[PDB]
């Protein structure tokens, strides 16, 4: 039935990611924020079924912008939360993804020059957003979001990054770089490399634990 | 059911708006364009209904642009017919319209000003889009919106104009002052005054028409 | 000279506003947040003066998202620094307003119906981004802005309220219905009324105090 | 000197594209839309540099949307002409481009398939907006702008497809479909090899032109 969506578990502790990602953080983040998504993602959805029932396209049209926010919210952390990892994990070493990172350096040169790359785009989000490794066809992109805007357009997502103040702050205060810089550290490659070599559907999967 | 939209009848002959809009257009407008607008807003809507079942949100965001547009398409030609009329006809002497004239004449001074003002804000919009009359609270505002974005945010619509090139481009060629000069004389006054008496909700039963 | 904008002092110490608002938020946000939108302005103008004198329009448009984002900051917190004070400074008291709470009053019903009303739209904000309250022809209206999108298309500023995360997270967390309801304490009303009863040059005087 | 644009020839006479475009559209598209453009693009520079010099942020905000809409409509119709030639010509021959039709058949299979990706784009678009194949980094990508935004953010372009109604109303009327189907007769692919070997300095070069 439309709108049952609920908070999933998370694949670890909410201290399991530090000290690159705090325990506060990742409870408020989770329990909260993306808590809200849920919840008022469910509760446009089921207003949207009647409205759709009833053709009143008026009431649809103005209903996009909840769904669209929350909806991506929950489409966002989902993969966010599936592409980090304990840092002590082997899913967090680069060497699990032979296949990624070989594009990868075949696209940008070397992983550390990715790493770049990607850093520069995250850090030049205006406002709230996200930055993400995307395949697009065979090749890779470094795209960003605004918002709680999902990669929906037809990109497989490979791997995400939040870049909202709240994903950061409590811990790095302004220091938007020094997040940055610390989360490679509990980047899931294992996770990533799996993207990589499916496709959009297969990436989406993951929604299924939050019904 | 969903998606059940068909193409309204215009209230009058394709050719009761000349000289100021040419049976050309009427027809190409009506037959071609909101027709397309119908046809593909259904088809988005049966599509999203699939989706909305399936608690599938990635195809619910990726759908939400053909809604808008067409679902926004069908309401704004839907509006425009209605609040156009013959020259001829007693509905386009702005004394059908009494307390709507009384306000706009409180809000820019007289209707000559206010004419003027709209047009500067109908000749101001870049690409694609539609001017507006509307009333928000008791207040009376001109407001723009690109492509087919609809006034379903809250406001009333009480006229609205439409600046796409094909509304005038067969006729007026690139001189789209002297189409909004002209348009002046087939806006139907009567049904102005009666969306201004009413509330949004009456202003949008006119799409009761379409199904 | 092109791109000499400096960070103006704040017209109170960084504690002075607390309990609404803490110590480290107004340092922070003044010291680092501000002062960065100052110095990328500075250098996206600059940027900007070699592409005019060049009458290279490609760099020019390029160069637009940063001086809209940086100029945009600048504006904003000009404005925002001015409409706050003390919770026990007078000018925090509605009293210093009889005009402009007359006008509210006139439009809303009461000034806390309009709080009412303002809340809601901060709240309502999705993603970073202000609340205005602003002064249109003769009467008021709430806008809300994405970013540091500033108040420059003709209307008069009256006050702002950022609802960035960056303004309340590390004090009230995600609860910024809270941020809401303690900033109207420190609100401004002396320089509401000025404002209210100037125009929209008069308001961004300002903004010489950067110069 | 600021804002000396002027409206360049076209590298052919207005009948040269019939019969894919007709001598009239070519007339007014030059000789109106993009003079147009040239004119409200040096009177918004006029204005610009004034604010410039005095460091009037707010008027340089509210200046940015004539700059790029206009600009942009200068950039994209001097590519534009440029990119087109009669259907007789051999550069109309995609032999004229051996090492970028090399690539694209590398990039969606063969020249038909992109043909047809492009179409799919190009009647996608809604509203006013342009399609384009463009160089990103060593890879082909076909990308769309709305209005008359600008390829500006780093890409090079190789060649573009105005998809305004303007462009083609008055002789397809509707049938955009037929449009593109006949615009591929009339596109200079030998302008598009030297772009696509060029870099972004290289392609924007036209630009000169117009001064
Ligand atoms: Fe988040
Ligand atoms: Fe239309
Ligand atoms: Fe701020
Ligand atoms: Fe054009």
């Amino acid at each position: 039935s439309v709108g049952t969506f609920s908070l999933p578990a998370l694949p670890y502790a909410y201290d399991a990611l530090e000290p690159s990602i705090s325990a506060q953080i990742m409870e408020l983040h989770h329990s909260k924020h993306h808590q809200t998504y849920v919840t008022n993602l469910n509760n446009a959805l089921k207003t949207y079924s009647t409205a759709l029932a009833a053709n009143d396209v008026p009431s649809q049209i103005a209903l996009q912008a909840a769904i669209k926010f929350n909806g991506g919210g929950i489409i966002n952390h989902s993969l966010f939360w599936e592409n980090l990892c304990p840092a002590s994990s082997p899913d967090a070493d680069p060497a699990s993804a032979p296949e990624l990172t070989a594009e990868i350096a075949k696209t940008w040169g070397s992983l550390d020059k990715f790493k770049e790359a990607m850093g520069k785009a995250l850090l030049g989000i205006q406002g709230s957003g996200w930055g993400w490794l995307v395949k697009e066809g065979s090749g890779l992109r470094i795209v960003t979001t605004k918002d709680q805007d999902p990669v929906v357009g037809g990109e497989v997502p490979v791997f995400g990054i939040d870049m909202w103040e709240h994903a950061y702050y409590l811990q790095y205060l302004n220091g938007k770089a020094a997040y940055v810089d610390n989360i490679w550290k509990v980047i899931n490659w294992k996770t990533a490399e799996q993207r990589f070599k499916g496709d959009r559907e297969d990436a989406f999967k993951i929604l299924k634990a939050s019904l």
